[PDB]
């Protein structure tokens, strides 16, 4: 929570940011959202890969044909404006584009407009306060990720998350920190809300998007970072059991950043701590906010 | 719009039924809903298969482990109460149970509670003012229905409607009234928001739930009415091309009631009009609200 | 061979029934056909389930939207005319609707018409001289039947037969009389060019159309004969290994009639000879052309 | 049309190139063919990747075990002879190997030979007059490409085209220029009769053959031209929604050459016009027949 | 454990029943086995559905072409002989047919013989001492059952059990009594070593064998018993979530007999105790050994 | 047969290496094994990729959670010790870890231990005395390889060989030397007990592990040797028909080493003999044991 929320171009106090219970999205999962982090850095408060996230917000909307009135630059300014208007230097930002109060049929009435919200607020490590340093214990879920050509997994939409709820809630109920879902083919897809990476013999592996995995922006950053670090990367389908044979394993996400996975289904991964390659990647990722890692791609948007 | 809406145990005026923009369901499709019709009949206003719908509402929630505080009878009284107060004699009732303002993680905090809304309002034939009489032109969608064990299609959840949007809007954009979706195996599943029935040589056919089709209450009713009429019924998987060979075809649902399908993909069905068996079923169905069809099951819940 | 072939309404000498090499179907498999048998019965030469076959010819053409100018009755009269013109009392008839000389694009030009042929000629036991009496040895093919929603297996089309060729030729190359193909799910579909039945504990079994099996007219007749004989019938998916556990197994088809399968993949079926249930259906079937079996369905169309 | 057609070695007047209506391929889709273009270049009339096409003709026939008596060199010489005999300097050539008048069983009799035809004639832009310059509007089909191990999609066979007909005619019926088919896994396969390419972030993408896509010779040429142009190429599975996120999309084929796709399912691709990368490949491709692009692969076969 | 084990026709003392470590089955899973119970009854010690089990032993062997020298009657006598020779009146019998010391290639040398063992010994309720009366808590496994046409699930072979080990061990590790596996389609298959039954609205449901479920003999007994009890039975595919909506649920097996399942994945089934319909079936099953249930099928083989 | 066998830490004479008939693995396929060859080389007897195999042996056990007491080096010394004692200079070593006499439930009792055996003995070319030189005739099986997430194909377990038996014995019964299996998707997986390689236009191809193929150690070696030879290698999914178009094809394995495949399904590959690239690879492979090929990886473990 924070003091204000950007709501359709106007800064509204948090408590007054409300919508009608008959809003389309509450009944039909009709919304697309983003996860963005603003970090403290040597350059001051910076939003990580800001433009890439707003571009994806638009892409998700385009896929479902949800009309978006704000341009990417407007959404970005709006985002920076809510970060300052709330006096935050570090935070998690949640943009949300949803079909609002427009009538009950699943097909929105012609000419409708979508509602847009953007809330920023501090948010701890997604998988725990000990996650980033100690790693977590994962569980392969009994629920599979959405099949191709059903609900586009390339789009980050609200409705998709019933699946992430089933996969993630199951792991927790069974005492694990996160759940790893397989696609309808029996191959590794990703975690409930984070992409999956494996390390074997010094090479980094990760499932392609066609494994029903969302095109993670953190995932993309890690691949390019790894290439810079001289680490070979292979985007390929991964068997379920490969999780038990990898030297290292970890998850990526805007919220979960880079979280080592010390075990899967009770089976220890490597030494049971953060692996050497994971450490290198992790250090290179954060060194970006210390300036130790050169921002060669222009991934740090300054809030001002 | 109506005048009041049942919101968490109390009837609030329509304009005040609002929830926070950070309500879980707006971001994660975490809601389950129902569709119910109140018919003005020879016995005055009656809710059709009222209890069955509230039970299903409970089952959907149970599947996702969404905590529900109200019992079926409680919900039933609330529904009935909503119709009276708004002074409706015929209407569409939309009960809705969703995870509200509980924080931003997809996994809700332990001990949370859901918000429950029940709105009622008049709503015309779902597929057109001519639909029920002249029948509609349907299109087979290029989008498939959710695969087994990904999202439970036996549950009527809000999140899953992203799929119905893709299926239904496509047919509509191409000039049809509704889209028919195949499951991931290539067999007929159902319409975007209606179950699919076919008639050939006097026998009634419809896919089983395992064809990724919702276990519709209108569908179950039709199967029963058909049997009472001596019409043989076969619940079995159906081929996509079977839509072109069927003597008759129609859709079913609370909103769409019993809508004949006069053409599929531009291929006329039968004589391009409502078929004889669809006719009997339909007359039998609507005969319930005139007394011509004896309510031998107890499907009419008097509003009072 | 025979003397005349009905061609677009005309009785053409067999040697003059030719088409340009640039005819569409020779390049794109764009044709639909039927197999029909005229038997020399107690009622004289009669065409078996004549209307049913011509109706299917139309259905197959309809699925592909091939324009057909002859009505089912026109087709039937032409068929009888062909038989008499060649003075045949028993024969195999091959009606064939195909896209002809209309230009090289796969999509035919608007307003085009199809060419129609009906050739009648004597044709013996499809699966061999001993087949009907002693049964054949079948092999499960390494090639699978077409998947649902690719090339509609419910339509009897020319292009379909590339599959039948692969399945059948393989079995024959390995020394068997016919090949049994499995669908893409690994379940029994049917023989390369005939439906497959199994007999277990006095109950008759056969796969539904959704197992990528063509809705055989002979298959349909068997099912009806079986029920008149007091034999329970079950149309359900069948496992590949069920072929090794069945008491009896046989194939059906217009050309193949009812052929007993004494062995599958070298494993013996029952006594390795025609089974008792098979025997009954067979006698019942052929008894239709001697009068021993009453034509309660009106399956014998008098040629005259 | 043209004056002569090479037929089993002889130069036959177009009007005399006929086959019996009882020819095997007219009933069983038993034929394999090729699309080849002769261009009027700076070197005179040349057949593009002539040997490659005839080799594929043989491969396709080999897969089905169709006996072929002409060698690749005999076929090529016949093709050049056909072109010259019709005094053509630019044309589309259609070689066709088919099972002819050999009896009605699907399995041809032992010792049979195939009939071979090579017809040459002028043929314009496969996808329209503006297609090459302005791009077309594509639609994702509701029909899927043949599954692996059913009908080998690597073989260019006549029977295959029933699928291409369904896919293409649907798009055309809905007002689009071409249809894009997905495989049975829900991933992009290709266009009804052309391979599909995507351009994203300056990188060229196209599905592998295992996505049920025919190994296009034009596709292969593009990949080679791309690498000479310094364009990175990635043959990988592509999601259906990737079509909406790609910077550019285009189709390839002998008939279709290189046709830009400006929109998919009504959604605009990039600027809605030919993309920059597409532009380069296109110029590079056509520059082969003007000399601007060096034939480093020996793709221009002199007709003489 | 007991005093003697029937080993290739000779009663050997338990401890001396050994085989060479190079026995085929230890390296290739090449064995087929059965589970049979002998009960105390009013008729004295009786083996339940004795002939049916030995017939299946033979069927399993036939499927893998393992030569079996003993006839069914010999195996039965041998079985009764080990029950008496060990002085048991109630017990679990384990027949085992395995490829022995014949060399290391997976394909056994031509002319080989299989080894056969039959051990009887008391064995408590498979799923616990409180299982049959209180019911158990089940868990849907993250491991799926074998796909059709890979390893025939209709055959009860040793090699198959690696799967039952993965499914069952997982449920236990997570604190459950048994695991329920879904097939590769996402539908209910069965428990790790027991068939699955569901009860909804007084009707009994169970997956067909094509759901990759073994043709349980206990399962078969229950179906016939239910029919006798007037209970409608439907053999059909069941969705994963149906487990959460059934009134009752239970497992069947020779070892587990009839075990109520009070919960699945933490979700209570019905009232959480043995359900009414399950009780009826259970009582009817055991009444067979008290003589209260008439043995109308001849399921009780007397040991003597 | 040899003279001694390493059995649980001590070398016992061949005739005494026996386990109880009630050993878990005999009834449940619960064992994991390896295949290793000892070559007499320019450096005397050397075990090929000794450590890699013992590691894999450990990984397979870890996948099934089979407790292993010995370390890799321990196992390695035991292997080496087995070769010396038996006085072999070249041989096939079969390590075997299995669940022994621990009770009759599929789930072993907590705290159990596995039995470990390591046998060595001379073994000729796996597919014939002419195999490696003349190549073999292969057949595509009608049985498919285990699907992902059913049985982990990344583990070399005994139970899974029921599948290799079905695949391999079929080809053998039809007169071929080995069978090639497709996965459940219809793509090439591998041979019954060998990985499958294809050569086309100088490039080496082989399916990835995700094609249900074991991650062979000979396969990995070949990929490395090929690269050292400048041969491009592509690990990708391969179509079934690609077997007929490849210039060269061969199998790989510890037992089969590098066996050329001269024909598939009766269709000759290349010139019907070992192909040029297979030749180079092979010469490179066997060159390791003469010193001609520099062991640049450390694949030869001296027996001493
Ligand atoms: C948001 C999300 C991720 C992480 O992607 P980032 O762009 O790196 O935040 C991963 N998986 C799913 C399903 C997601 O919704
Ligand atoms: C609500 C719904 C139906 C219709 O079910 P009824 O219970 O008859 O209203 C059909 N299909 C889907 C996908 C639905 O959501
Ligand atoms: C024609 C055909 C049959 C047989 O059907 P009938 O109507 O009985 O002749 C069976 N299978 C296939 C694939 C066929 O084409
Ligand atoms: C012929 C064909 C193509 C195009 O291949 P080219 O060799 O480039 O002509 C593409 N797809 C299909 C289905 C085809 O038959
Ligand atoms: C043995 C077994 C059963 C139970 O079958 P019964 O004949 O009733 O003993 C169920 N599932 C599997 C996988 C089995 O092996
Ligand atoms: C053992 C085996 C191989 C060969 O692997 P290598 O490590 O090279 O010996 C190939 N396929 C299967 C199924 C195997 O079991
Ligand atoms: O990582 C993110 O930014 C979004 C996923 C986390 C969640 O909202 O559950
Ligand atoms: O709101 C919709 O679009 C679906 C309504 C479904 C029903 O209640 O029948
Ligand atoms: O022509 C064939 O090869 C099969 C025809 C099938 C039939 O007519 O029954
Ligand atoms: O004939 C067609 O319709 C397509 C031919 C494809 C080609 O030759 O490129
Ligand atoms: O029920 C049976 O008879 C066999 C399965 C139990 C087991 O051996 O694990
Ligand atoms: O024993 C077999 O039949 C397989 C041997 C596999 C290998 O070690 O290469």
């Amino acid at each position: 929570k924070a003091d204000y929320i950007w709501f359709n171009g106007e800064m509204v106090r948090w408590e007054d940011a409300k919508v009608h219970v008959m809003s389309h999205a509450l009944h039909y999962g009709t919304s697309v959202f983003e996860g963005i982090r603003c970090y403290d850095s040597h350059k001051g408060p910076v939003v990580f890969r800001h433009r890439e996230h707003m571009q994806r917000l638009h892409d998700s909307a385009k896929i479902y044909r949800f009309p978006v009135s704000q341009s990417i630059d407007e959404l970005m300014e709006a985002c920076r404006d809510v970060i300052r208007k709330n006096n935050l230097t570090s935070a998690y930002i949640r943009p949300l584009i949803f079909v609002g109060d427009v009538g009950m049929g699943v097909n929105p009435p012609a000419g409708y407009s979508t509602d847009v919200i953007i809330a920023a607020f501090p948010w701890g490590a997604y998988l725990g306060a000990e996650a980033l340093e100690q790693g977590i214990d994962a569980m392969v879920s009994s629920w599979n990720r959405a099949a191709p050509n059903t609900i586009p997994t390339a789009a980050k939409a609200g409705g998709n998350y019933l699946s992430s709820l089933l996969v993630g809630s199951e792991a927790r109920r069974h005492g694990y920190q996160e759940g790893i879902a397989l696609d309808v083919n029996g191959y590794i897809s990703e975690g409930a809300g984070e992409n999956l990476f494996e390390v074997k013999d010094g090479v980094l592996f990760t499932p392609p998007f066609t494994s029903s995995a969302l095109p993670g922006i953190t995932r993309d950053a890690i691949i390019k970072l790894a290439k810079e670090l001289g680490i070979e990367v292979r985007e390929q389908v991964l068997s379920r059991e490969s999780l038990y044979l990898a030297d290292e394993v970890f998850m990526s996400g805007t919220a979960a950043e880079i979280t080592p996975v010390r075990s899967v289904d009770g089976i220890q991964v490597g030494e049971g701590r953060c692996g050497p390659v994971t450490k290198r990647i992790q250090q290179a990722f954060f060194g970006l906010f210390t300036g130790e890692t050169e921002d060669k791609w222009g991934w740090l948007d300054q809030v001002n």
